[PDB]
């Protein structure tokens, strides 16, 4: 009982399950014995080396505090916790205005520092959020994805009367549909994608209109119904999208970007300022764990709709493969411990 | 006594002082006998045919009500008023959310409909705002330009500790500087411009640091001082500025765009979302006349610092030309009646 297994990305396309000493938490830290972890695009991108090595990945994880560091209440041992991967300094400009997600010395667990694809992880005490007993383990592991939705909608401020367009019906887009419908009671949620199976999944998650734009552009589809969205959320993120969103938008609308493309987006300010559009962006989460846990308590969102597969962590390579290849029928994939 | 002179743009590059019947206000309207009007860029653009007629121009004007239409209190006759050029429908989506400035059927006086470069003009009664006796005629006529500043800062929400960069020390940029300093008590207002004489005017209006970036890019000067603005306002509006603003921005910063360039701006989303920037735009004003009128009562802004020249309205062609030439010694030009 002195060592543990961790999934390590040594370099692009080298993933090993290595054995490590069980870590001790320092002051202000806790150790989590991990139960579940989720697979996200960022895990794939690090594995396939699209961007520091070696790195244990995984920023979506849930488990039980088995030990606490100095200055942490030992009563916390035994708590069921989901971990916010955003590690912030708490004193820089972004931190001072409640934006730890863009902290000047931001570290994301499973990205810039070792994360949750590991039998034990040491994390800041304040980042480990207690999950109510009524909230199932599998829903808890999904908190981090839903905090992305919470952060995005927090910028957009959806109203019940908004006409909302969401580009993309992957995992991310779907959590957003769920928050729009179940938390904000938006009456008209429109979702766009090119894959019919994902559009069906969007409907199942509460979309009012699932529109395929692989052949007919949204402009034609919308012109026909007289639709001009008042809130547009880009959960697809190809850089050409922003320019179309601007055209589609109602005057006075707002747009939320989620994409990190290093490729240029071309826009014409005449089209933006002429409609006095607002363009927000969203990165990670600004302390959204409490509110999402609240939503889970109230049954406002439905993670079971999005979880499609579960692999033991030893099969992580298989899990990631499936996640990469299977656009239909695969949504969110979990690793067990 | 039944006729009056108006300034008509018949077509591109053709300005004529014509004779017209003194108009009669209809229901909900008043006739204003104009005392002062201001010249703006949009007046020049309409004169020069920059939008690929005929129109009486002038959206910045002040005068006295001398007739009222049906439904308007007859007591308004004799009122000193400045006119909000924003004419909105009141029932479309933007109007319903308090954004008449982008009303789906917006008409701007002096742009889409006949304006204030005229001895008399008829306008909606609700658009004519009573000016306190203590506020001078030439201050009152400056209300519309200051409402632009009010609208912009409304989006930006400047705080005292914000590090603000304003691009452009033309008349628009200068109103922004005054509002930042005098209304929001921003401690650090930085202004960039290519012309030294205007940078000097920026200082006179309250700017804390006036930087010429005609030769040295702002990136260099900012790097040297360790400056990363938290609020960036583009009152210069060349389409390339946005991309530069994004690189200069602090993380979590916001940017307010004011430009209507039909040429493309290139931005890279990596740089926007990476810092979770918000990009606002501002057009005209959303009911900011009372706000600015209040600022004037309280002495928070100083319009006299911006007024450089006055011409009788018959010399408008000379006036506009001087406004178009001479960036050095000309700021805001008024027409008298
Ligand atoms: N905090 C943040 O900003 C985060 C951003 N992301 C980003 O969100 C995006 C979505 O993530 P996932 O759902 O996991 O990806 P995904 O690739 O599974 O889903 C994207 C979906 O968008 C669709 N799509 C692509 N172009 C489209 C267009 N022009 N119109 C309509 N649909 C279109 C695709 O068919 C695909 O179904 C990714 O680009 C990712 O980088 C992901 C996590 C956090
Ligand atoms: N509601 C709105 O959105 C309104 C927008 N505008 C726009 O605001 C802009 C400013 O109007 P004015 O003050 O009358 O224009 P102006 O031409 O008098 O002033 C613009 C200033 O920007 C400077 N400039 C240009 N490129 C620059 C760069 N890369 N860096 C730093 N400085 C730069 C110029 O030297 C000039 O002094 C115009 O483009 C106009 O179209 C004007 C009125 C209302
Ligand atoms: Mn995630
Ligand atoms: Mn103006
Ligand atoms: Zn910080
Ligand atoms: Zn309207």
């Amino acid at each position: 009982g002195s060592h543990m297994k961790s999934i390590l990305i040594e370099k692009p396309n080298q993933l090993s399950i290595i054995e490590r000493e069980i870590p001790t938490p320092s002051a202000g830290e806790v150790r989590v014995k991990v139960k579940l972890a989720g697979i996200c695009g960022s895990d794939s991108h690090i594995y396939r080396g699209h961007n520091k090595y070696p790195r244990v990945i995984g920023h979506e994880f849930f488990g039980v505090i088995d030990a606490v560091g100095e200055g942490v209440e030992s009563a916390r041992v035994g708590e069921r916790v989901a971990v916010d991967p955003v590690v912030s300094c708490g004193h820089c400009y972004p931190c001072s205005i409640g934006k730890p997600n863009v902290c000047t010395t931001l570290a994301v667990l499973g990205v810039h520092a070792d994360g949750g694809f590991s039998e034990y992880a040491v994390v800041p005490a304040k980042n480990a959020w207690k999950i109510p007993e009524a909230v199932a383990d599998q829903y808890a592991v999904m908190i981090e994805p839903f905090t992305i939705a919470a952060n995005v909608t927090g910028h957009g401020q959806p109203t019940e009367n908004d006409t909302v367009l969401v580009y993309g019906a992957g995992p991310i887009g779907l959590t957003i549909v769920q928050v729009l419908k179940g938390v904000y009671n938006v009456k008209n949620v429109i979702v766009a994608d090119r894959i019919d199976e994902r559009l069906e999944k969007a409907k199942e998650s509460g979309a009012d209109w699932a529109i395929n734009n692989s052949q007919t552009p949204l402009g034609e589809s919308f012109a026909e119904k007289g639709i001009k969205p008042t809130l547009i959320i880009d959960a697809a993120c190809h850089p050409s999208i922003l320019k179309e969103a601007v055209t589609l938008a109602s005057p006075a609308a707002r747009i939320v970007l989620m994409g990190f493309s290093s490729e240029p987006s071309e826009v014409i300010q005449q089209g933006i300022t002429g409609k006095e559009l607002s363009i927000f962006s969203s990165r990670l989460n600004a302390n959204k764990f409490p509110v999402v846990i609240d939503w889970l308590s109230k049954g406002l969102i439905k993670p079971e709709k999005l979880i499609t597969h579960t692999f033991d962590f030893q099969h992580v390579a298989d899990a990631i493969s499936l996640f990469e290849l299977d656009q239909k029928h695969c949504c969110k994939v979990l690793l067990t411990f």
